[PDB]
């Protein structure tokens, strides 16, 4: 059972999630209403120019590894995730309504990136931290986004 959003193809490979419709405050503290989905999921993410490994619970990302032709495609692919996750900084970067935010990042993902936040890694090798100007770093990444190469 596949689907699609913002240029890729998601498929749900684990878990399941039921939906509640949800209210929740931008960071212009504006009310949106949302269906959130609730539940631990993964999925695959395939797109043109990247595909992902997504590892999710209720609006909260748990590990997005992504590979792609370039830093554009990785980051579109990444910005994507982020909105998908459902998570609140990236309703509180805001400063159908998930199509709405998908279209509101995907013009400028700076604040979406810096207010994400940022982690220290482990090297497993093969994959890189990706900092939220997009630079490779083998110390520091973006909470749970990792880069593998193609
Ligand atoms: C991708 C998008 C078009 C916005 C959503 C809208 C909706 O909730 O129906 N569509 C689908 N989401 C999920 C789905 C499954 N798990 C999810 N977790 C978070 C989330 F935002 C969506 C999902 N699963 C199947 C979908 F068709």
């Amino acid at each position: 059972s596949s689907f699609s959003f913002g240029g890729f193809t998601f498929k749900r490979t684990s878990g399941s999630s039921i939906k509640r419709e949800e209210e929740v405050l931008t960071g212009n503290l504006q009310t949106l209403k949302i269906r959130v989905h609730e539940g631990y999921e993964e999925f695959t993410m395939v797109g043109k120019r990247a595909t992902a490994i997504l590892r999710k619970a209720t609006r909260r990302l748990v590990q997005l590894i992504v590979s792609g032709k370039d830093e554009q495609s990785i980051a579109e692919a990444i910005i994507v995730a982020m909105v998908f996750s459902q998570e609140d900084c990236m309703i509180k970067a805001v400063r159908n309504p998930m199509h709405q935010l998908l279209r509101h990042f995907q013009k400028d993902a700076k604040v979406l990136f810096q207010n994400w936040g940022i982690e220290h890694i482990d090297n497993v090798m093969g994959m890189v931290g990706v900092l939220p100007d997009m630079t490779p770093s083998t110390e520091m990444s973006m909470r749970g986004i990792r880069v593998s190469k193609m």
